[PDB]
DNA sequence: TACAGATCGATTATGCCCCAATAACCACACTCAACCCATGATGTTTTTTATAATGGGAGCTGTCACGGATGCA
């Protein structure tokens, strides 16, 4: 997978609602990784590694 | 005149003293280990060092996706 920024989605992970949870992803060539995530309550969350 | 026997003289038997090997039984012996006791060379362990030194992450891990509990807040 090439270094850069990629965006993804979820297809039925949250069975309670069935919403689509988009997320962003930063993967450098070397170094720590950065992720941006949504929630069913529509809130932004981050994750490192 | 025809027909008999009769003793010299030879192969066969049977046994054993020796004896030229036969075997067990007893006598004395050197050489080669085996273990030990040192001498010493090699090995192994302990001790100390006084300018000053005062908080790593070591390479993460790279990302699957079910279910069943589960411990909370």
């Amino acid at each position: 997978r090439s270094p850069g920024v990629f965006f993804d989605s979820d297809k039925g992970k949250t069975h309670s609602s069935g919403k689509v949870l988009y997320n962003a992803r930063i993967i450098p060539y070397r170094g720590s990784w950065l992720d941006f995530e949504f929630d069913p309550k529509d809130n932004l969350f981050v994750r490192i590694d």
